[PDB]
């Protein structure tokens, strides 16, 4: 049966301020195939707080990357995926930024 609905790998980050490079992300399902197929990605109310989304070629993975130069740590972006639909609803992948140039650096 399919349950569940996709889901987020890592669930905090470490931004940078600077120029900070796309923060890599992914998607998981419980269920068994066809139940996983292909993906729909979804932002709901911080869909411009800036933060605009995107998959890799080879499925899997979404690309997480601000449009705007944003503050100093500490808030989330809300996320929304879909397999078949499902839907889900997903959600906070809270964001720490802390000084910088461009690449993803361990914070503070
Ligand atoms: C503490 O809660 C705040 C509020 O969401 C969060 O930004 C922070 O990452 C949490 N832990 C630490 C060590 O900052
Ligand atoms: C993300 O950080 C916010 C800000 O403090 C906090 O309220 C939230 O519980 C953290 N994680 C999630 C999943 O909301
Ligand atoms: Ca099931
Ligand atoms: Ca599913």
């Amino acid at each position: 049966v399919n349950d569940n609905g996709p889901v987020p790998s890592p669930r905090v980050f470490t931004m940078c301020d600077q120029n900070p490079e796309p923060q890599v992300l992914t998607i998981s399902d419980a269920d068994i195939p066809p139940n996983t197929y292909p993906y729909k990605v979804s932002l709901s109310h911080g869909s411009d707080l800036t933060w605009k989304a995107e998959l890799d070629s080879k499925g899997t993975s979404m690309l997480l990357s601000p449009t705007q130069q944003l503050k100093k740590g500490d808030y989330s972006i809300y996320v929304l995926l879909s397999d078949a639909q499902n839907n889900p609803q997903l959600t906070v992948v809270n964001a720490t930024v802390c000084s910088c140039e461009g690449k993803a650096i361990k914070c503070q």
